[PDB]
């Protein structure tokens, strides 16, 4: 048995009735419990994520099967059997909190590893490539996909205007308009790091790496009709499914594989291996098993832990570094930036975001300082041997720069269409039909000129691809 | 033709490429256009409304048919034919911003009238009563209805626990579990002030008043199966329908009626006329036509005008005052309190929220001061005849207090069940069948003891009502 | 020995050099440690307090000498010898952070008692009365006293305009313009509750109470010239003194006394005992010793503890209640209101603001949720016997209302001048000379009409008082 | 004559009395004017600037005497007689908002030019060099100079610990401990760009540039004793002096000069010309007159205009670019980053911060959106010719990078002592005595080892310098 109290710790005498002039009169200003309770209620909500606002979280463990020390000094990967706690958030992308999990969208697949050398965040999606290759375009792309700023409803005419004028999107659209554009839930779902990163070993040697997550449950997708039948009765079916699996002891898992590529392989490929519109061949750069992640614990509070969770691709650990990928480069900035706005300056002290490894530094103050700081010395260098100092065992690598000037210029070998064609041809006939069906339903209402440009882009990917789409849309492409 | 610019007004040379070390190298910090554009992107979102987060707005006009000056000095009601501009937001209640408009919920019906004596907000719902009668309970009620704080899914076991232990909710639930719990859209929908207010005329005479909005388009509702079939294909159908009517010149309208009641009728009744769980008889207090409101204009920008719209029941104008209704009393505080958090201290300068009437006062500063203030004199009294002064022609009435002490105590004559029984019996047989069906589907999974208490509450309302519900839930109540 | 780390817990390799294109080239965006460290620096500051921005804090203990249970059920006062931890902040009033502590101003004297029945804040000043008697005037008053909104310099012509048109200020000005307007430091200083409060005992009986703190160190004050000489060499002398006394073990202390007055004495006094422009005669309502407070510990971090400290007069504990004082009434609202803005919705979780008594309630979420919440049940009533419940042993009293109606009307018997005359006459001749001197230097540049009004107000207080001031300002008042 | 109103535009009946239960009873919650007026009061303050918090602003004009088009395409410099409007803020550095203007500190000298090609901010100080050369050290440097985080008082032991361990500070300390460390006011004061920037002409040719502002009123300083005498009677004397000069038509002015240096001179020098601890010889790189800035207009409101003013070194206009200076490089980021926090995401719409040049882009939303946005198209590329497009006439230059790797490494030729020794010798004997006096008073209480290191640093600058300082501090340095 417990008293209900104010936030001052005074037991509440009456949690039913306001204080008033007799039993039916107007209310008094001197009712501290009323005003405190209402004022906190009035302040419960914080801004949702700018994208990926709808999602669900879980905790688990990652266990190493094959140590990776030949290729990376990363501590969490250093020995067979090593277990590292994780927190994971899965999400849709474009619509707000509260929106259905049956809509077409990439899915987010964000993993926070609480390592002995700091937190490492791998901020992936299910699909392994992206629509764009430079972060300067990201607000433009998002604004085109988001609901129209007048009507508040998503408009294909708007995003297809953008995508068509951005032909590097063609590979990604070829994946997203398969039925994999609507994963059945979060458990039966692919994961991908998307970018190339750099792995750096104890000798200072560097390889390029890609990450892949393979579901123990298998990959399963929904047709447009299957999605509509679910949407009719449950607009949070994937959140529900994740929670329910874990509560029942049916823990979903993913095996982590990597591909590894010598830096020197740049020069003989017909694409840029750091162009995030590209995959790497699994025949030429085979998947290598690393370990397995199992999610086995639901959060205790959705707001405190899942809504407030903060991931960033710049949360890198020794042995794992960014590549030169221009899309990645902007993400390094945008995440902690948006998080300072969304969550406050001190968002890294929110429990789910805290490292297991020690934090010592000379930062101070900021809104909601709750950590009980002490000491006179908040600057370095200083004369005190016991105060925190830099440690040169933990320097990052020094990537070679091939460029001689500060430039704004597209990468060489963009190759916008080749891999889209390759993906198209890799589809079964049944898969090709679904792609054409899904594209047609999306394109049939859009501006004719934009519709034609879309057909043209897909035709450059593969002639059959583009001709089938033209036929299905009733567009005659003879004069071209 | 226009240049794309930074916020400094410098034309942008290249809106495609980040600044990098050659065409493929990493990105430079000295790229003001990238950082500015990303940072503003990262800050687009503000907190959504704590309740009624999903909604849609429109502008229009209210015209007086019958001047109301014998009963209220309100300027906007003073003459036949007098037109007043309005802004209106319609909404659901419980789920977040992107959530479907096919869910069961009251609907918000908020009207801002830009009058010559200031803005008047009538912050209504479609349904004419409420679940509770004291604002102290509102965070409890909402927390029970909202998604479970662990799972992020709404749970009937939670809100039926609260509602059953809050028997004053019994009238409201008898309306909400009719098919009127799911209006077809925002146009074919009732509106209500819910509370009794006080109207005060030029002689200082006061009557109690209730407001009702009657749709020109008629009232239409959805069965659970009809709601599911719409939900399958459109989670924003009511937002779409409002915009589309207005874009096509098919402007929806509502006629405004009032009921008026002498203060002295308090003793003539077996309920409190300021208990918001109660309606007033239309036989005994007939509806009197006031005028008509027609919505004819969509906003130019959804975020700036609809998302940032701020209404409050305390935005009263001369001749219209609060009643002693303890639920209303809390609302007077909570809206501008939540708005200061949600929108900023200076939220009343946001264009949609600005009055048409002049604003002059001694308030100053606050975040985002954009109004070009001037002058040395920001205090009153002051010796300067030209500075703003108080005006005694605009004093409020002085309501009589019947209570002799500051108390926390329920109103007398709560009468929690009588009007619920009356509403039940007023239903057609078809309507009664839908109510039972809708209650049953909601109750069938809840805790058995709570289930029984719900049945009991409805049985106290009407024996047939409660017995039918018990039969439909397979609960044997012989022996109570 | 410790590593400097990022907020991700990664050891920092180099805390001296930014990442750049060779040893002298421009900087890279991929420098997580630079960006994180700068971005947090950029966010260190929060808004200062709207008034009382300059101040200093200390911890200590209050011990009861005489139990107060005949008069109040307050727990912290129940027994001889009972010790309660306190936090205290002392302050100036008008100028910002960083301003000198040699300026004329009331001094704040704010005490938080961490009691077994919740936190009790007594938010006093050194002087025992105030300038105004209704909170509606507080922003006007402050704006007049604050630096001019154009020039950023305080202007006597502005605040004497307000004060002279607000004759209730006349008693307060009679104390503030003694040399007690400029206390020597925070230790050698009076403290006062200012307001009448209500004390309620175990039988439900109520008395009015005033609080007084008497320094162990005695009261000492600075002449205008003494203040200037300090200001020359130390603009933070009182913050320095408080810290230094404590660091050297010379702990300052105050004895707490009360006056007590029957409610019934209202009707036979020639002033309102809840008018905060009034004191109560110490002959007629003698000082009664309660206990002693000793300050013996400096805070560990000034920002986290003293800057973030939040006091409110509405932090009342059982046995201690507001009076009807209309100035007090506004404070109940304003403090927690400002604090939600200044410190965040969860400011009560900041360590210095936390109660020692347990906190349990159904509030949730809000910016910077750090407390690891859990559970499904965030609503009451609920079916769970273990969840927090109200406790009827802790109801507040029910003050009798003597008023008929909701009114906006000055109190009866304002008596603006009588006590100001009595205080004048109580001054030694030296003290009377200082008063006249300090008033004269402040008034001599003000608008002649405002100057004459000031003289009149003081002449109504006491003829000799007003005549002396007139003589000293060279103003001939014979014709009046 | 005007009505005082609420923010809803309702005339106020009574601005003196709260609404209460009779003339003396407690206060009612239904008092919208009280709550609104107090709640806005409670939200007036915003965070002060993290450094340079104490300052004053004025408007004026800059006029070109000698067109600069041979060296820069900057529009505002393109023709003789061309006038550009400016806003200017002057400041101190380390202490908070209300702190005295008589303290030792660099002074800020920030100029915002409202040009036809956008706003150009030149964010200078009075002194022409800085303490450090890499922005990574800036929060360290500030934390050491700021008041101790425990005591709230500045401590020379703390900043001298840092500066002595940061020998690059030696030149700057040599200027700051002359009596120029305390300018007499803001008018009689030097201005400096400090950094080398790049000027780029219409042919794409680049030179290094330094900026210098020469006061029409001359340079005048205060001794320590002169400063104390002013501080005794006025802690805002420079704020006062600037306002007063302008109000009486005694407009202060500064002539702008530049030095220009070929990029190819890097190897001809024994220091790095982009090391901000270094000046360039006026013999070798002569001062060239550009034009004159006159300040002739005080702001209308100090908060709206001066407190909310936002400058950034990254507000560069075509023809003027950053140099590789690593200190500059961090500032490009930190200013808009801190401003978004301090002022809100939309701080560029605050009037003083608005460009005169047109602003069009695809940014949207954010707190306090007051600009009435419209249109469907908030993304680029898009199919619409009339929407804003990039303009390739406004590309920035492409600086040559001399580095081949991403490194964290100090510049070559730091040369920490040489220019300090040159400055020392350039002082008159009277100036040398003041420098020694000021350094001695600052150093005499610091830790002995730190004291010795300071002496060593200054002795490396010049033997006489160091020996005089050692003699004056009583430190025997013969064994070294
Ligand atoms: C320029 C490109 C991109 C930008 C600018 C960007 C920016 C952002 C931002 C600002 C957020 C909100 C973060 C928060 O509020 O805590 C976010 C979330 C997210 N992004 Fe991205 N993103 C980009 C590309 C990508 C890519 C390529 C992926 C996958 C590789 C991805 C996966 C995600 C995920 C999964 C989340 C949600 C993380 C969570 O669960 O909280 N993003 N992104
Ligand atoms: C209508 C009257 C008043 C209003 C509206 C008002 C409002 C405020 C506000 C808003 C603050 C800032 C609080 C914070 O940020 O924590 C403050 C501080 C303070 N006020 Fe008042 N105040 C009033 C009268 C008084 C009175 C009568 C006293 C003493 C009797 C007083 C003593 C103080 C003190 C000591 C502080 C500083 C709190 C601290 O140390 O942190 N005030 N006041
Ligand atoms: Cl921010
Ligand atoms: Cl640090
Ligand atoms: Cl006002
Ligand atoms: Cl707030
Ligand atoms: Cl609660
Ligand atoms: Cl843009
Ligand atoms: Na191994
Ligand atoms: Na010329």
């Amino acid at each position: 048995h417990k008293n209900l109290t104010t936030n001052q710790g005074v037991p509440v005498g009456d949690n039913q009735n306001s204080r008033t002039a007799g039993h039916r009169g107007p209310s008094f200003l001197d009712d501290y419990h009323l005003i405190e309770k209402l004022a906190h209620f009035d302040r419960e909500r914080i801004p949702e994520r700018v994208v990926h606002a709808r999602g669900a979280g879980a905790y688990g463990v990652f266990e190493v099967e094959n140590s990776m020390e030949k290729h990376t000094r990363a501590a969490f990967l250093s020995e067979e059997g090593k277990q590292t706690d994780v927190f994971v958030r899965f999400s849709t992308v474009i619509h707000p909190k509260g929106s259905p999990e049956t809509l077409r969208d990439p899915r987010g697949f964000a993993v926070k590893f609480y390592t002995e050398e700091g937190n490492y965040d791998l901020v992936g999606n299910n699909l392994p490539i992206f629509f764009i290759r430079d972060a300067l375009k990201f607000p433009d792309m998002v604004h085109s996909l988001k609901p129209d700023p007048v009507t508040n409803i998503q408009d294909p005419d708007r995003y297809w205007d953008f995508m068509t004028l951005t032909p590097e999107s063609t590979h990604m659209l070829t994946w997203l308009f398969s039925d994999e554009g609507i994963p059945a839930n979060y458990a039966e779902m692919r994961g991908s790091g998307v970018h190339t990163f750099r792995w750096v070993n104890k000798y200072g040697e560097t390889k390029y790496v890609k990450y892949h997550w393979r579901p123990s449950e298998g990959i399963r997708n929904l047709s447009m009709e299957e999605a509509a039948e679910i949407q009719a009765n449950d607009f949070q079916h994937a959140t529900r499914d994740l929670y329910d699996r874990i509560e029942k002891g049916n823990y979903p898992a993913w095996d982590l594989y990597v591909q590894l590529m010598p830096l020197s392989d740049y020069d003989e490929l017909d694409y840029d291996p750091c162009d995030p519109t590209k995959t790497w061949s699994e025949e030429d750069y085979p998947l290598q098993k690393v370990g397995r992640m199992t999610l086995n614990r639901n959060p205790e509070n959705f707001f405190a832990e899942t809504e407030q969770a903060a991931f960033t691709p710049s949360a890198l650990v020794p042995g794992i570094e960014a590549s030169e990928d221009k899309l990645l480069q902007g993400r390094l900035f945008s995440y902690p930036d948006t998080q300072r706005h969304r969550l406050g300056a001190n968002y890294m002290r929110i429990p789910v975001n805290c490292p297991y490894a020690p934090v010592h530094n000379n930062q101070q103050d900021g809104f909601m300082t709750t950590t009980r700081p002490s000491g006179h010395i908040n600057y370095e260098p200083n004369r005190y041997d016991d105060q925190p100092k830099e440690n040169p065992h933990y320097k990052e690598s020094e990537p070679v720069l091939h460029g001689d000037r500060m430039v704004r210029q597209k990468i060489e070998k963009p190759n916008d269409f080749k891999q889209a064609g390759e993906k198209y041809r890799s589809y079964s006939e049944e898969e090709k039909q679904a792609l054409i069906k899904n594209l047609t339903a999306d394109l049939k209402g859009v501006n004719e000129k934009t519709k034609l440009l879309a057909i043209c882009n897909f035709y450059r990917a593969d002639e059959d691809y583009g001709q089938r789409l033209a036929d299905s849309l009733g567009v005659d492409i003879r004069s071209y």
